[PDB]
């Protein structure tokens, strides 16, 4: 490692992932009840196991909602179809523990209050974080993670590599170069990926293709050398897979969710949660303020801290760290974001357009970085 | 916000908060296992809804474990002993979802394999910090949450206020001046307090109870000030509380586990796993490495990095950011770190002590920075 130069790992994984199974059976819940009714209140954990999807938490909503269908319709198009898979949307177990809001959160939070100014639904910290040193502003080592996941399923619903299953995992460490703050790529030291298998190819089989069609398929040729180490199937046997290899819960790939160990994170899961929960919420606004002060040229690179109390609409405080990446001072930075931004939930909401129902889009390859989402549009700054 | 000083926040909850009871749990299942068979493998999920703990997950074991009674006796250690409080340990329903650990991921990381050899449980990427700030190396945001909420257990347990209940959450937002890559505690910026009550009390009595006999009681004068913002009760009501006004999973406070959103976290939950799962194994070594750093007087702020692959012993790479606090370079640290530290899970278990059954004392308040733990007694550097 030269002077100046370091590594940095993130990690992905796929959308059969047990864990991700549930973040997009929530967020699936979510966009159901939305679909009739945009002020839904939903607070739905999935957890799974084998030959189970369990929900549970706190629904209040006038949609009337097939949970049968919506659950299991989101498992199929996952991929897990058959029992030799090792689960099926057709046959499995789905259970039902759903409550109402809590009277007592919706009174504190909602009830008899203008949009606006409801309160957040929890107290709690988020962050946002952007660098440019990718076009859509994230880290590389989480977004080739990512891309791997991906590549994967293309090649399994695609029918090239038809022994793939859809749980997977990847993760990329690269090296970077320090850069007046900003950070650049250098090259990819080392990439893991393993992803479950039926019974019948052999691991040299899975071994040449996972570096042959999946790695040179998506990192480009330039970061990869003679040095570089691949962990390619390194358990050896990955047949049994998704929930039945490893129980999966909503909101336990939080990092994957964000920044690969970027920046920072308060902790709070976003996925089964309408928009009065800042977890979700004030996280996009955070990653919205962070992208727009970096493709605005004030950044190259960028981290915010926001923070609320339950029941109180303003964020508590608010604070930019600019990586010595901008001209300005934080104080100025801060002025910048406190005349362009308005964090309260009830003014999220309206700016991300948080009633509609994308939100089982977000809950596989990351929230961030993708698809020009709202929070993904820079706001054109007035200062 | 003076130049060269900012805000950060960090948050805490309690021991009867829904998510803190699941990790309490699988921790109390782990600890039980261990106290038959220092060998068992355990991956325990616990959900928490109203009336219902669910198991969920993989464990192999030669222990003979009655898990209605390990559930039970935790809850009652919580203090969820009566349908009035909103759970009783008495009277809830537990459900157990539990297989054996899968084979192929047995095969894969631990049989036949010498224990020093043993494989990663899993990849992943993991942290370890530490901040001279305190005498303990944790940030103060986080050590005063935790205090608040365990000020309020004492006053609950001790019948001082015979209203408050299990379920708590708290935050605490400081002022801090830059100090050569160290950072320095100004004063308190705000506090928020929510917490679970009975019936009979009114909110005005609540809030001064919080002020005078909680925060008092916990966070130096010097700190506090005419301009220090109290959100105590936010929501008003609190009286729906516990798995009843919100689901509770394992795993869903990793911020509050850690570093309080300081540092970074790489996304892996610690509570219901044995020492094979990286992910707290690995993050505890972490802490120990970081902690051994600025004890020694090498550092007086760290930031650690290191990751795995499923099956493979020793980390994939590791890397220290010393936030300009060493006079010792990058390289140069890291070279005292592999001299002095061997990160395969099968030797961080003899280094730790990680088979005895200690873990349901991590599983609130944090576990990083209290009691003394293995990894909380900085080894003696060599260079
Ligand atoms: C003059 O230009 C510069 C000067 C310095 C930087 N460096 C140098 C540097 C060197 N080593 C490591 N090793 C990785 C570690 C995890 C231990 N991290 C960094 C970080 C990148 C992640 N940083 C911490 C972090 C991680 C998550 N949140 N924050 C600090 C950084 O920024 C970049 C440009
Ligand atoms: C010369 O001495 C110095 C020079 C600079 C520092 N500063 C100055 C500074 C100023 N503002 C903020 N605002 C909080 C933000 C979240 C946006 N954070 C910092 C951090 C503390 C948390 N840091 C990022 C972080 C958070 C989690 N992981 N990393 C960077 C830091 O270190 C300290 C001593
Ligand atoms: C390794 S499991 C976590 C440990 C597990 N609960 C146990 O009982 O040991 C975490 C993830 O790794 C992946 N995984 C499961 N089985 C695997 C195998 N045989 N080889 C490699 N990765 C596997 C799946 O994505 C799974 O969700
Ligand atoms: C606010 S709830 C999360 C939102 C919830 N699932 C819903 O349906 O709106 C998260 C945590 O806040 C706390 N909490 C629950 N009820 C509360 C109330 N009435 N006032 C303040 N905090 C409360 C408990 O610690 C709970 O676990
Ligand atoms: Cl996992
Ligand atoms: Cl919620
Ligand atoms: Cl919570
Ligand atoms: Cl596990």
């Amino acid at each position: 490692i030269e002077e100046g130069t370091f590594l940095f790992t993130s990690e992905s994984v796929g959308e059969g992932h047990p864990d991700k199974i549930c973040d997009q059976i929530s967020d699936a819940v979510l966009d159901a009840h939305l679909q009739q009714d945009p002020d839904a209140k939903v607070a739905c954990e999935t957890v799974a196991k084998t030959g189970m999807i369990l929900l549970a938490g706190e629904i209040t909503s006038r949609a009337a909602v097939d949970y049968q269908k919506v659950v299991r319709e989101a498992v199929k198009h996952i991929g897990y179809d058959d029992s030799s898979k090792g689960f099926d949307y057709k046959t499995c177990n789905v259970l039902v523990a759903l409550e109402q809001q809590s009277p007592d959160i919706a009174q504190g939070v909602h009830l008899d209050r203008n949009e606006e100014d409801i309160g957040a639904g929890d107290q709690g910290l988020m962050f946002g974080y952007a660098t440019d040193e990718t076009e859509e502003c994230m880290p590389l080592t989480i977004v080739l993670a990512h891309k791997l996941n991906a590549k994967l399923a293309e090649l399994r619903r695609n029918g090239t590599l038809p022994w793939l299953r859809p749980d997977s995992k990847t993760q990329v460490t690269v090296q970077y170069m320090q850069d007046r703050g900003a950070v650049l790529p250098i090259r990819v030291h080392t990439i893991v990926i393993s992803v479950q298998h039926d019974e019948e190819v052999c691991l040299d089989e899975m071994r040449d293709a996972l570096k042959e069609k999946v790695i040179k398929a998506v990192v480009p040729a330039k970061y990869l050398d003679e040095d570089t180490i691949y962990h390619l199937q390194p358990s050896g046997r990955f047949v049994i897979g998704g929930p039945q290899g490893d129980a999966g819960l909503t909101g336990r790939k939080i990092i994957v969710d964000t920044y690969g160990g970027w920046g920072a994170h308060g902790g709070g899961a976003f996925s089964g949660k309408d928009y009065t929960k800042v977890d979700r919420s004030a996280a996009y606004a955070a990653r919205w303020v962070a992208k727009s002060l970096v493709k605005g040229g004030l950044c190259r690179r960028v981290l915010v801290q926001v923070s609320y109390a339950i029941g109180v609409s303003h964020p508590l405080s608010i604070s930019i760290f600019h990586y010595g990446t901008s001209q300005k001072s934080e104080r100025e930075l801060l002025e910048i974001v406190k005349k362009n931004f308005d964090l309260r939930p009830g003014v999220i909401v309206r700016d991300l357009d948080l009633k509609k129902p994308i939100y089982q889009r977000t809950a596989a390859y990351g929230h961030f970085g993708r698809d020009s989402f709202p929070w993904e549009v820079p706001k054109k700054l007035k200062y």
